[PDB]
């Protein structure tokens, strides 16, 4: 009952369900990662859904992926399948989920007979932090966030800015109402450290959002 | 009923699956090992991430272990990748050497699960007439120059072969590491790969070389 599967999209809340799944001493047999053909999708997340491989890779955690067209509820079967041929006992995922996500994962972990454990913005961050997280912010969508945030890495005096942000523009710190999205380079957890070497910022003026699309890294040793 | 195909996206890799398909093997998974040892007896480690585009094109779920190469680990570290299946058996390539076939029977032995394995110039002709489509991204025979890396094995190539093992000796289906492929296109595979961009390195201390497939996409067939 201690073997369990984390749903991996590679953000920080991905890997701090992971950090919190080891940490409480659970055997995370399993990293998966969805990949879905639809963009819209709105189960998965498609940023970075192909850069997993390099952070299971750090980890030495198997990475298991599965593809589906990203259709409304047919998603959710497409994970069942996956999930079913597992030998697990429970699966873990991001707590900043939504009501819609929360509740068609603990639909597909009944069916399998699975346990669903999921673990203030400000002092999450700053956890995230103080664990040696090293979050970059790959995607930027609202007013505050400017291109210049696309691959900035999230420290203190980041953190201190988007504070700043939420007052005066209402920006969730930890970005729960999709303001930003990120993507783990490197993590105590991690054997090794991901560096990126080559990347471009995708930017569309007509909703002035924007994207980082890493293109180029590799590990680097860590000691 | 249920198997994993251990698939490094080589020809052998993929006819692997096309026979496990065909004999109404239920293929749940394709495992694909990952390896720093660039020079291991054990994987084929050329393009390994790029199973993920061949898996995506097939529809099925793929499974990328982990290993750092030590000859001293390679069953421990393809065990954990396997023990966590809900799979009976696995599927390998016909054509895998002594070496590998040792650590695959043991692996599976030690997991309960058995272990399926389905003429050189028979066999190439063969994946020609099944209609798939191999790419060359790694040499390493005398006789076999910087211009095979790259290059599409249709039936004017495999003569060549033909040729060459005359000549050299060179193995016509590449056993032992003579080459290594990249199966861009086969029935089952429900698109078709491009490769956009790709990057050739020879190593002259030894006479062999590799392509690196930079960029690819997935095509409509
Ligand atoms: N593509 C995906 N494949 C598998 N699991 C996913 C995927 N996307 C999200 N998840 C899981 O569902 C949770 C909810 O993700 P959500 O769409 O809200 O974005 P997120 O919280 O920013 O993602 P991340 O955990 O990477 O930071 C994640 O914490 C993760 O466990
Ligand atoms: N990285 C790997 N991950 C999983 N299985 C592998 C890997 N490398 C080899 N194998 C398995 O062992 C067999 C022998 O490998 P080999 O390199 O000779 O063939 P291939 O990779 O399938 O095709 P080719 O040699 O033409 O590139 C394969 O058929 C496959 O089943």
């Amino acid at each position: 009952l201690a073997d369990v599967a984390v749903l991996y999209s590679g953000g920080k809340d991905s890997n701090y369900a992971l950090y919190w799944a080891i940490k409480n001493r659970f055997s995370v047999k399993f990293l998966v990662t969805m990949v879905s053909e639809n963009e819209e999708s709105y189960m998965y997340h498609t940023i970075n859904a192909n850069l997993t491989d390099l952070q299971a890779r750090a980890l030495g955690i198997p990475l298991v992926k599965g593809f589906t067209q990203g259709e409304k509820e047919k998603e959710v079967e497409d994970l069942k399948r996956v999930l079913s041929g597992l030998k697990i006992q429970g699966i873990v995922a991001g707590a900043l989920a939504s009501k819609y996500q929360r509740k068609r994962i603990e639909k597909v972990a009944k069916e399998l007979g699975l346990e669903v454990y999921t673990p203030d913005a400000k002092e999450y961050m700053r956890e995230l932090l103080n664990l040696g997280f090293k979050i970059m912010v790959v995607g930027v969508s609202a007013y505050g966030l400017d291109e210049s945030w696309l691959g900035r890495i999230l420290d203190e005096s980041a953190l201190e800015e988007l504070i700043t942000l939420n007052e005066k523009y209402k920006v969730h710190v930890a970005g729960e109402g999709g303001e930003f999205e990120t993507f783990v380079l490197d993590m105590p957890l991690f054997k090794y450290k991901i560096v990126v070497d080559k990347a471009k910022k995708v930017w569309e003026p007509c909703t002035s959002s924007g994207k980082l699309i890493i293109e180029e890294a590799h590990l680097e040793s860590k000691l």
